[PDB]
């Protein structure tokens, strides 16, 4: 039957001061609670281990070191992968990941996928990276994005995650389609992320009251016309003075959303996934092989 | 120069006995309102000339060929080019495409566009063919457009029609990214075409009551994600004994619908439209150049 | 805090053959597995012990009355109301219910909620029957609920269901804003009941297309305007050759739908419930006491 | 004649001390441009001649009176009913009435019918005040309706505007089902008003990113389930530093959305309307007559 119950955790807001040991907390409450209820996975927010930094202008590099992970799992996150593999519920983790590789600090807002044996099958690091390089006085909160992360070197892999074979996102990357092209051309069933998502855009501020469908609709796009289930765990709520989008979702093969949050704090979802669903598109409207003409798709992949 | 009015002029059914005449007729009608109501450029339906004679199963070649044109414009079709050129309001209009090269037949699902001129200005040739190749005697109707017409041979190319840079998708391709995206890449400000759609599938049936909102979830997520102004051309309605469904729309670059239809009949609407707009996108979230890390995509374009 | 789980056990088709007893098991598996994954109560399809019945003209009054219950429950269900009891589940339950009164017998569409304790704690009778109460020949498929059963006369109830304040509706009944406003004046926190929708309206065909817009336009309207969380459970697919719509849902008190089924068949779908969420709405924009005007709604009660 | 073309002038910000005669330019502005585009009717926001006063706390009673009409229309405001006349556009325009009778100020929120003669043929007057009473220190901007304005007098009528049965809404209004029923038992064909809607609701800010969701809900419900045609106009943008709502809308007795605004500045958008469509929903799903049993309606009208 291939069946599972996929989970999203959505996080409440993650104070400057509020600890990793205090975060951990929050998130093992969500993985048991999922657990509990069923799921077999969930998925967690993009940097889902401390405040959003990016909106502010660091000077201090020691400082903004602090909230790159150095190691994963470490001590301190260490207790979430016990619980996963004690509950059989694997999980997508975002965090900002810090190494130093010949001579360069490299840093990247990344997302791992751990099975239901508390084991890390695959990372990736977010692609397209919103925002920009150089403060900006003009904005009320900065999105440095494309200051403290390189963009991914890992491509858009697909792993083998227990049953199912699972891509991941990471916010921004939800709304561009070779994203979820590249993973449905390598058969995902399952595309998951997380996002930090202000309901105010300083730039355009005129599509405000469209972050909600803006963030839907690339979710039931994306979802629909690959054939793959998908899910987005957002941390929303007012974060450090910013109002961040909840709306965190599960949706089905054909775009249909089957389960939303309706809060702004740490909210527990779950949903029916049945991997055989995905056949419902791929082998009929969307079967690759019998309907693409890859012949005139060059230009997507010009550099 | 960077503001217009466009519109959209869905068919309801045609007979499959009804002339092109008479259809020229219906669509002089529609051209003529849609600039009384400011309208510079119309999009119709694709097949706008014939009913959908996919639907059945030819054992007569001449009786096929009857569907198709010979000539762009013949003596029947002029009268639309001249009034079009006579009021200043283009048009895209879509036909069967019947081409003998050294006595080669060659079989296209074609589209044109028409400037406020009266000129053919461009053309494009579905890439993206639905349905099946052969009989199938279950279906209470089929859908043999992989054996009526050749996969096109133009790309997905933008031209320009007076003062607006427009790409062209016919029915099914709109459910394809990667048809939009190259579009987009192109500077497409407007991407339009049409459709004939039926609201049951009879292979996979369970998504007939979804028609609608796939329509609708293609096109806006298009639009949004390519800052693309949209517009859909839909042939609705009770034809030859095949409902097709209706809501013909236009959509903004925001993935907003600003004009739809609410009848199964003739139905023009029209929608102001900036082509400037296409900047709150391109120039933001969705700036390509600087965002787009085309080296990752290479799957897409693989043959 | 006053937290539940919710859930919605969707019908797939039920044949006219299909028996009591067989459709009983099919609800049981749903109420147990509703409860492996924490649900408090599941409600259940309008008329869920048989075929939609009211789809034909009977000419032996011996045939019609063999799909009603004269016992509720019988020895068949007897069974659903034990395990309710003994996994702690409520649920709402619909049924045709045939009672001789007077010399009288009379007929309703009828549900009843059921409590943890399995035990019957309150009724309601379809008040609003939509369709036709003579055979008409132009239909593909009758709707004689006018013919089948009289209009509900116990009003629009609200009862206490354990701890919560629940409000039943029947089908046609969602559609109509004054049987969520009674309910919701009478502080219902829960409005819940079951449907058997065709996909297809013989009278107004046209608006075919929208059937499943129309089915949670209305669900997400009545909740929010009444700040009730609600769920609507209907029985799904092609029974008996006529197409039934899915989506079966539960709506926050935003009127946000945070669970949608996407099968159709029997189906499961659970949400977590804070019955205090409904003051975000009764206390604020939509605090009854303070904002109406009921001076000015006379006509509303006019018969 | 029942055929026609409806227009929305959606307003951008006024300014505190923007006068009447600049807002009656920009008036005139958009009235005009919807008779160019066959429009025989356009509906205006609420308070459309002022800035939305209510967000501030009055100490002076000469400074709250200067926002008020004390005649209508007055020397400043008759070029737009002249232009009406002459164009054979009518419309809706909204404004805050003072009225002072023996010595009594009476003050409402108030919006008036003007038919293609350029003659006021129907008033009606906020029923349904939403906000608080009293100054609240906490908000950013206060909502202090409830003291300006006293509810509506004069019910919710439904007068004849050349061939059209028209009721009026104002703002809040539109969320209250009693208001649009009441309309729809008098057989409104088209049901109209305007709005200034914050995107941010002090008391309740966790509803926020749902402000475009509920106004248009409440728009698309209020017309499907009264059968009437509606439409929205609102003032948006950013007005005196608070963030007003755009999405002004035409909506089709269907529910269906026809016509969308995506600016936030003056905007007309316009609709074909067919006042005979309503018949497809009130003589049969919603054939009040033949399914309402009002006799269970009566706790909507206990004061
Ligand atoms: N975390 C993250 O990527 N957030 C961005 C929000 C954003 C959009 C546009 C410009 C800047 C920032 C997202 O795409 O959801
Ligand atoms: N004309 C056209 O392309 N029609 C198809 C409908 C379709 C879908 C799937 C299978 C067969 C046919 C469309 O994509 O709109
Ligand atoms: N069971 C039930 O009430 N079904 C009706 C479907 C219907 C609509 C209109 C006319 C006739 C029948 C419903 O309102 O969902
Ligand atoms: N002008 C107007 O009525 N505005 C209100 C917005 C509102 C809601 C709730 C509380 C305060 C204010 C509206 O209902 O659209």
């Amino acid at each position: 039957t291939r069946q599972m119950i996929l989970a999203v955790g959505q996080q409440g807001p993650i104070a400057r001061a509020e600890t990793r040991e205090q975060v951990v907390v929050r998130l093992l409450d969500m993985l048991t609670k999922a657990a509990s209820r069923g799921a077999n996975f969930i998925v967690f927010p993009e940097l889902a281990l401390t405040t959003f930094f990016p909106r502010w202008h660091f000077t201090d590099e020691a400082e903004l070191d602090s909230f790159y992970e150095t190691e994963m799992p470490g001590p301190v996150v260490r207790p979430l992968f016990e619980k996963a593999a004690e509950l059989g519920i694997g999980f997508n983790l975002g965090y900002a990941e810090l190494v130093v590789e010949g001579g360069v600090k490299r840093r990247f807002n990344t997302s791992i996928l751990v099975d239901k044996s508390g084991k890390i099958v695959g990372k990736y690091r977010k692609i397209h990276l919103p925002g920009h390089k150089e403060y900006e006085a003009y904005r009320p909160f900065q999105h440095l994005e494309k200051r403290y992360f390189e963009p991914g070197d890992l491509g858009f892999p697909v792993y083998d995650v227990d049953a199912a074979k699972m891509g991941m996102f990471i916010a921004n990357d939800r709304r561009w389609p070779e994203a979820w092209r590249v993973m449905g051309l390598r058969g995902a069933e399952i595309i998951c992320g997380g996002y930090n998502t202000p309901t105010h855009n300083p730039p355009v501020p005129q599509h405000d009251h469209l972050t909600s469908f803006h963030h839907l609709l690339s979710m039931q796009a994306g979802s629909y016309q690959n054939g793959a289930w998908s899910a987005a765990a957002g941390k929303a709520g007012m974060e450090e003075n910013c109002m961040l989008l909840g709306h965190s979702c599960i949706v089905a093969p054909t775009g249909e959303i089957v389960a939303l949050t309706t809060t702004l704090e740490d909210e527990v979802i779950t949903a029916a996934v049945d991997l055989d669903r995905c056949r419902e598109l791929r082998e009929h409207i969307f079967n690759f092989k019998q309907h693409r003409q890859p012949q005139h798709y060059g230009l997507i992949a010009e550099l």
